[PDB]
């Protein structure tokens, strides 16, 4: 009665890197949030204070995740953006750690974790992507 699983449980992603590539070409930190569903400290991340007008994309595999246009301050400790480039780009699972229930977001096209959605977020949408910083690329608007 609930969903469960990234595109790596299910073995069916678009995407697939070897474990040892990620090993290299990702920090300790990114691999761990992406790969391990680790989170980082709050405050921890580059991109929760960061302003600069571009685009977020899966650190791992490279879809186009997050606009600057939607970004705000939640003050919770990690980035924070009230949309979503396009819902198709995420695997949205229920997640019952610690007594509680939350929506873990994943990139629906390598599986990597890269946070959770919340309802407190502004308008227009009344949503919050809380995202880990380690689990984003940026590239700058031209
Ligand atoms: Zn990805």
């Amino acid at each position: 009665e609930f969903q469960s699983g990234s595109c790596r449980d299910k073995k069916n992603c678009k995407v697939v890197f070897s474990q040892q590539e990620l090993r290299k070409r990702l920090t300790p930190l990114q691999y761990h949030v992406t790969q391990e569903k680790g989170t980082e400290s709050a405050f921890e991340g580059e991109y929760t204070h960061h302003k600069d007008p571009g685009i977020y994309k899966c650190v791992v595999c490279g879809t186009p995740l997050f606009k600057s246009e939607t970004k705000f301050d939640s003050g919770s400790g990690w980035p924070s953006f009230h949309d979503v480039i396009n819902s198709e780009a995420i695997t949205f699972t229920d997640d019952f750690s610690y007594g509680m229930h939350r929506v873990e977001t994943s990139c629906s096209q390598c599986g990597a974790h890269l946070g959770h959605i919340f309802d407190d977020g502004p308008r227009p949408t009344g949503k919050r992507y809380c995202i880990n910083s380690a689990a984003l690329s940026f590239t700058p608007a031209d």
